[PDB]
């Protein structure tokens, strides 16, 4: 599997995004209220939901989205969809966010307040990485849009799932609300950039075939 | 020109959007703070810029986006681009937001605080219409993405301009910050849905020609 494009062929997120809020901004006051709101329900089911949502491995991504698109997603039955899930992680999670991330190097909520997140295993990786904008949310957003393109029949369920991911990220404590909001817009910009890349069109054509194949449909 | 699709073929926004922030919500406290901050600069340059962004007439939209996409947009030199701008106002401004707007009928900020907006000539219409999600922002986002598909080398400028429109809407006082965020996402969801419609693809192919035509280029 070969990347749809290079880091330099992402749209420069540092150019189009506004800077992140300072501790004096009303948007930061919202950021921290939303953080403590999420932290207040530690241990609960919704919190456990958020730990499940928070894993960005392709296996987890597949298990979450499969019931949503209404088709099997696994390396055997849907090999191209499986590659597409991973290709879009690199494109949307890393390439699309990278220059704004590195520019601002925004400090994560859990580090600032000395708490643990809903997913302690990932914490040390996340410390080294600028919060803003959220690459996780750029990724889950791009994913929802591509899958909506391949399976328009399930667009409304895909868009709902795409929104809910953001609520999970805020609850898990590794992103601020404002990271999530900027991440969503980044995911749409990358989605638009992918439409003009022939390799992406070629792979989407096969994904559409896999997910609409009667043999792959659920239930 | 004829509509890319029917009202039924937009994704049901009532299904995938959350309810708007209510009386006690932190997001709502943020909505008010961002409203106050915007009215407090009544009369400034920024307020005059916002007044100009607020006009969604095709003539004004074309004037704004022209320098940004780097080509002339007018009925004579770019007839399909002209139709495309009108089609997307219907698709994105109206069809894509309709079920959520009707369902919630959210009161606008200027009404809740007994004020004027930055564009009083439009206040009569806007009064009739629910705030959430923002159709003006769904539209201006859809437009920015679609033009990015046509001239991908101007994608960073178009992405920036698309963000700035949102900031103008919050300042003008006809929409809450949370309407604007929800409208951006709606515009992306409609953008994905349009990718699946042949009439849109045919029309985009002509737009791409018009806008990269040497006779129409511009700086």
């Amino acid at each position: 599997m070969q990347p749809f494009h290079s880091p330099e062929e992402s749209v420069n997120s540092q150019f189009y995004l506004p800077p992140p809020p300072g501790n004096d901004d009303p948007a930061f006051r919202y950021d921290k209220e939303a953080y403590f709101k999420g932290y207040a329900i530690k241990g609960s089911p919704r919190w456990k939901q958020a730990a499940e949502d928070a894993d960005i491995s392709v296996e987890n991504i597949a298990r979450i989205f499969s019931p949503v698109v209404g088709a099997k997603i696994n390396p055997k039955d849907t090999p191209e969809t499986w590659n597409m899930l991973q290709n879009l992680l690199k494109m949307g999670g890393y390439y699309a966010t990278a220059s704004a991330k590195k520019y601002y190097m925004r400090t994560r909520p859990f580090v600032l307040f000395n708490h643990s997140t809903c997913r302690p295993e990932d914490e040390n990786t996340l410390r080294k990485d600028g919060s803003y904008p959220s690459g996780h949310d750029a990724y889950s957003t791009l994913l929802a849009l591509v899958l909506s393109q391949a399976r328009p029949e399930r667009a409304q369920e895909l868009a709902r799932r795409g929104w809910e991911f953001g609520q999970s990220r805020v609850i898990c404590g590794a992103h601020w609300q404002s990271d999530v909001d900027a991440g969503r817009y980044v995911g749409a910009v990358e989605f638009a950039r992918l439409q003009t890349i022939p390799a992406f069109q070629k792979s989407l054509a096969k994904v559409r075939e896999e997910l609409n194949d009667k043999n792959n449909l659920l239930s």
